[PDB]
């Protein structure tokens, strides 16, 4: 029900982001979700935009977004420490199944 | 440092017979390889077609193809769409539950 734009917005915002960027919610043949550090561009795929639940987009930006702050492509402890202020080990394994689940 | 040879892919169909010879399936599957953009496999009962998405099947590892395929035809062995303790049992053949995580982060991890 939310707007995709009105939540990527939100979590800038919460993650404490003050470097502005470019969203595109687009149909991706490749990826769900990736991020430019480039042209600082954040695209979404259109149809997991429009048909997986909220919870999973909120993972799914939050992943990239966090990739933005840490200035990291990796996914270690500066990474972690950053998600864990929104989903615990236990809920992130949750999402991680429910993801897969909607992939295979 | 010298690159270290990236091996010889394996041909797609080979791993799916591979899977079929160790889950002991012998009833006849079609293989679809395409693009899809809802999923990146899915498995259809009513035609016995495993469905393969074209770019995973083109740039995916294969440990990250086997798992994916090896979970398809999992339900086809069981006659079930469901992941319930017959499903678990299945796959507990083949990787525990520490490992199943591990690779499907690397899928996640492939897709954002
Ligand atoms: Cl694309
Ligand atoms: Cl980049
Ligand atoms: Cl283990
Ligand atoms: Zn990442
Ligand atoms: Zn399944």
């Amino acid at each position: 029900k939310k707007d995709i734009k009105d939540i990527v917005n939100e979590i800038l915002i919460s993650l404490n982001i003050n470097e502005s960027i470019n969203i595109e919610i687009k149909p991706m043949k490749q990826k769900i979700a990736s991020f430019s550090f480039k042209t600082k561009t954040l695209r979404l795929n259109k149809y997991v935009v429009e048909n997986f639940d909220e919870e999973l987009l909120h993972y799914i930006i939050l992943h990239e977004l966090i990739h933005f702050k840490i200035k990291s492509i990796n996914h270690g402890i500066k990474f972690e420490n950053e998600l864990r202020n929104y989903f615990s080990k236990n809920e992130c394994d949750e999402i991680e199944l429910k993801i897969i689940q909607k992939l295979i």
